C-alpha cells in the first residue's frame, strides 16, 4: 500500500470531473473574459442562491490590498483584475497567492460589491464574451449548484502568482455538550464517525490524531495532502465552519479497512442552500488509524449509495 495506489479505491465512484475539466477550458480564456464570464455566472446565480457576507477577520487581512486598488484610476483596476486572472508577477498578484482559499474569495466578494455600486470599474456595458468563453459560461449554466460553486472557488484560487501564508484565525472547537453526533446507514467505525463529528465540531487537534504519520487526506480533484503537519495546517487554513451530511455507507474488511460513505456537505459560504453530493473514501489501518482518506464531488445525486 502507496498513498498514490490507494487512489484507486472503489473505482466505480464517478467524480464530477466535469469541474476540473470546465476549469481548464475557462484558463485558457482571454484574462477580460475570464472576469466578465465570472461576472455573468455570479449575477445568474445571485437570482436564487444567497451568498454569505465573508468574516470580519478575513475581510481585515484583505483591506490594505482593497484599498489599493479603490484608489486606483479605473484603467488601472482593471489592469489589477487582468493582471490577477492572468497569474502575473506583480506585488499584489504575490499577497493575493499569499492568500488562504477563503481570504481570496473575501476579496473578490467586496470587488464584486464594489463593481455593482459603480465604485471599481465594471465589466464594460454590451460586453459579449469569445466563442470559447460563451461555451465555457453555458457549461457552467448547465451543472448543479454545488458544481457551479467548486467551479468558482477553484478559478478564484489558482488567481495571482507565486512562501508565507496567511489565513483566517483559527476558531474555538465547538463546547462538548453542544456537539452533534452522526448516524451512518451500514457503518458503525469508530474512526469514521470520529471523523465527521469533530469536523463538524471544528476539533481538528483530535481529528489529527486518527491519521497514520504518513497518511493522507485528497479533497477534491487535489493531489493528496501527506502526513500530520500538512494534513493540520490544510484543517485550520480550510476547513473552518463545514457541516456535514453523512447519509450510507459499505465497509470492506491485510487486517486494513476501506469504507465508502456518501451524503452531503455544506460549506459555511453557502449554508443550507446548497448542499453538495459527496463520496469519503477512507483506508484504515488495522489499528483504525486512516492511511487514506478522499473526498469526491460526485457526478449526480444518481452517484449517492
Ligand atoms: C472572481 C470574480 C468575481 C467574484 C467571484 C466570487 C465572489 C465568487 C465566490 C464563490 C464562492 C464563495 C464559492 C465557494 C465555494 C465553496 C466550496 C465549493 C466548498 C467546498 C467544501 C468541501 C467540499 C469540503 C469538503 C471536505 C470534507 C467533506 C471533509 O471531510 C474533509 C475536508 C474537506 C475536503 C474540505 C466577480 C463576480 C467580482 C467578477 C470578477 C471575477
Ligand atoms: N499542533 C498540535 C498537534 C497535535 C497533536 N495531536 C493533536 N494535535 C499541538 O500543539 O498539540
Ligand atoms: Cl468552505
Amino acid at each position: 500500500f502507496t498513498i498514490d495506489s490507494a487512489r484507486g479505491i472503489f473505482p466505480n465512484t464517478l467524480a464530477a470531473d466535469v469541474v476540473p475539466a470546465t476549469i481548464a477550458r475557462f484558463s485558457q480564456l482571454n484574462a477580460e473574459d475570464q472576469l466578465a464570464l465570472i461576472w455573468f455566472a455570479y449575477l445568474e446565480m445571485g437570482k436564487t442562491l444567497t451568498i454569505a457576507a465573508p468574516g470580519a477577520a478575513s475581510m481585515q487581512l484583505a483591506e490594505n490590498a482593497l484599498k489599493e486598488i479603490q484608489a486606483m484610476g479605473p484603467l488601472q483596476q482593471t489592469q489589477a483584475m487582468c493582471d490577477l486572472a492572468n497569474r502575473a508577477d506583480t506585488p499584489l498578484c504575490r499577497t493575493y497567492a499569499s492568500w488562504s482559499p477563503n481570504i481570496k474569495l473575501g476579496f473578490w466578494y467586496r470587488l464584486g460589491e464594489l463593481m455593482e455600486q459603480g465604485f471599481v470599474a465594471p465589466i464594460p456595458a454590451g460586453y459579449q464574451l469569445s466563442a470559447n468563453a460563451n461555451a465555457v459560461l453555458a457549461t457552467i449554466q448547465g451543472l448543479e449548484s454545488g458544481q457551479q460553486i467548486t467551479v468558482l472557488r477553484n478559478a478564484v484560487v489558482d488567481m495571482g502568482f507565486t512562501g508565507k501564508r496567511i489565513a483566517e484565525p483559527v476558531v474555538p472547537p465547538q463546547d462538548t455538550a453542544s456537539r452533534t453526533k452522526v448516524s451512518i446507514e451500514g457503518v458503525t467505525n469508530a474512526t469514521v464517525l470520529n471523523w465527521m463529528d469533530n469536523l463538524n465540531a471544528n476539533d481538528f487537534d483530535t481529528l489529527i490524531e486518527l491519521f497514520t504519520s504518513d497518511g493522507a487526506l485528497q479533497p477534491p480533484f487535489q493531489r493528496p495532502i501527506v502526513g500530520k503537519e500538512n494534513v493540520l495546517r490544510f484543517f485550520r487554513e480550510e476547513c473552518q465552519n463545514l457541516k456535514l451530511i453523512p447519509e450510507r455507507g459499505v465497509t470492506e474488511p491485510d487486517g486494513f479497512t476501506q469504507i465508502k460513505v456518501t451524503g452531503k456537505v455544506q460549506t459555511p459560504w453557502f449554508g443550507g442552500n446548497v448542499g453538495m453530493n459527496i463520496a469519503w473514501r477512507f483506508l484504515l489501518n488495522p489499528e483504525g488509524k486512516i492511511f487514506f482518506v478522499a473526498i469526491d464531488l460526485l457526478a449526480s445525486p444518481k452517484e449517492l449509495l
